[PDB]
């Protein structure tokens, strides 16, 4: 219902009042009792408050810590997660030009494919981070009943939406609901009139289901960056070829043929002994296993007020080759780079993953 | 650790303008008769006649956040927080203000709930010493820290100079034993930028656990003038506290040179917990216990002031409930006095009204 009042996502390099991000913490998913990925989050803060507000959320047994290791001018409030992917679990915040003039939705949300498909068993606190956070900020909700993560769409601010045909066609995820509705519920929810259809997400996505934000992104309007190898014995390869042929043959929403900036993935990487054996094995997530492909992109990066806050994978050639194709892609912006983002690529995200951006409200 | 008066800053009265008042959620079965499920919707009747006339944020914990927010409609703000119980008077932080970093700070006071380790309600108060920081991290607010232990419900202030407090509560062993009583008039005058003190002995009959806070027993109407809990019949323990309470205010000099006003509020008549209130409560040997039989602190005094309004426990005592209403409502000409049906549901615990609200000052300009 959100088109009944002229509300629209905008692109996420429209500025921003305040970014969101939760805090890591399950030791079945995060190693060493998640204090390599903690400090890796803080980092990530901080690099973001640099160019605009913070607000980071914690379980109530972190919250001391989480508040000790950030910055004064970060907030720290207490929330209850299953895990800390805010891009996934958190609104996605939509605004309008004029009663107030920003909304969340609050998609629902089952761990990335529920009872049989999930990542973990019990998805019961995840359910409730949208409400929370918009019920802080005093923001209107808009609920929706069928299930999306934030993760899963891209968009120009131009009325273009990029996405995955893994991640939303998925029978995981809505099997009820044709393309044609799914579109349909995009175009009034996310003010958008056209979309970009990818088959496929990045190879060892698995567990998202091939997530558009760990593939392919909007630079600007009619501008893409894409997930890209030239090894063609990487299974990676067909998928990134195939992402170009469709891209090479789609038109956005106000006409124009879309140009393709190629970001280069890192030379192959495989979850080692050493971390896999920091992880607790159970049976309440999926298990992590020494030589599994890790999902690394540099495409996984996020835009803040000013700045681009992209990953480095310890792949000296590849890391650097990012950041210089980033900082020309994004002349306006300052590009951070962040170490050790290895630490989250191991729970099966990146930057982009942990973060939802709060648009400022128009006046 | 620099203090308040460097910067400024003092405590405004509860009558000044508020931008929000803050309220906890009750729960625990060993405080709380029924599983809480009286005194929740006490508390929601407290913060939706508060939302009438400004802005309210109940914190609730994990647990209960979602019966929370299904309970209370929604221009009332829920906040998860943990707590180890609902009394944000006393846990939550005591704001105060200046005129010309923010105009507007916290004091996090240290907590032992009311007395510690063998004086105290219950045994475990670790979440408690986090709600303040909690409240003010949310708000971006400035936070300063005392290591005395101090509540917000044992201090009265007009806003202009004077102070209000117990003995009772403030010299007890059980609170700050290594401080004087002018190391804490020192500390007092330092954070909350006051100039003198009236120290009335004891606090209200029936406020054993909590040893007396003043707030159950007597606080400014207006600047010169008090409100004192009060009885005609001398064979009630209570009458020989109003009258030493009121020979003291009767000789009290405020900061600006008033000679104190008194207006008496009557008390209900004695009310005493009942075998089937009693008998809701788990004993689970957490908390202090509950007995069929205990002469309840229920005072009237303990009211909130908001914005434009007044909210006032009305115990069940038809008479003086009546009698309580028109006397505030004669000293307050400029609010609107509501009466919180139920409230008898709150003092079964050792609390009322004012124990449940903290106010947020309005951020001078
Ligand atoms: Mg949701
Ligand atoms: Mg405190």
């Amino acid at each position: 219902s959100p088109a009944e009042h002229g509300y629209y996502m905008p692109a996420e390099w429209d500025s921003h009042a305040q970014t969101w991000i939760g805090w890591p913490e399950r030791q079945d998913n995060w190693r060493h009792n998640a204090l390599p990925a903690q400090r890796v989050f803080a980092g990530v803060a901080k690099a973001i408050s640099k160019f605009e507000p913070v607000t980071v959320c914690a379980s109530p047994a972190q919250w001391e810590n989480a508040r000790k290791q950030l910055p004064e001018d970060i907030r720290v409030v207490e929330m209850s997660m299953n895990d800390s992917w805010f891009r996934d679990s958190g609104p996605t915040f939509i605004v309008r030009k004029r009663n107030r003039n920003i909304a969340g939705i609050d998609w629902n949300f089952n761990a990335w494919g529920g009872a049989n498909d999930g990542c973990y068993n019990d998805w019961s606190h995840d359910l409730l981070v949208s409400r929370k956070i918009l019920a802080l900020e005093r923001i209107p909700r808009f609920q929706h009943s069928m299930i999306l993560e934030g993760g899963s769409i891209h968009v120009d601010g131009e009325g273009t939406c990029l996405v995955t045909e893994e991640c939303l066609l998925n029978k995981n995820r809505n099997p009820h609901m044709s393309k044609e509705q799914i579109e349909e519920e995009l175009k009034k929810y996310l003010g958008v009139q056209s979309f970009i259809w990818l088959p496929r997400g990045l190879y060892g996505d698995e567990d998202t289901n091939g997530h558009i934000d760990n593939m392919c992104c909007f630079a600007r309007p009619g501008v893409v960056l894409l997930s890209w190898t030239d090894d063609e014995t990487d299974p990676q390869y067909e998928r990134s070829v195939e992402a170009l042929s469709v891209l090479s043959n789609s038109i956005d929403a106000r006409g124009r043929k879309i140009q393709v900036i190629k970001l280069y993935i890192p030379e192959p990487l495989y979850m080692t002994e050493e971390e896999s054996s920091g992880i607790t094995q159970d049976g309440e997530a999926i298990p992590r296993l020494a030589g599994t492909r890790l999902a690394a992109s540099y495409v996984n990066f996020y835009i803040a007020n000013g700045g681009i806050i992209a990953p480095q994978f310890g792949d000296p050639i590849r890391d650097k080759e990012a950041i210089r194709v980033l900082s020309d892609t994004f002349p306006h912006h300052s590009v951070v780079g962040i170490e050790n983002a290895r630490e989250i690529v191991l729970a099966g995200g990146n930057i982009h993953c942990i973060t939802q951006q709060q648009p400022a409200e128009p006046t």
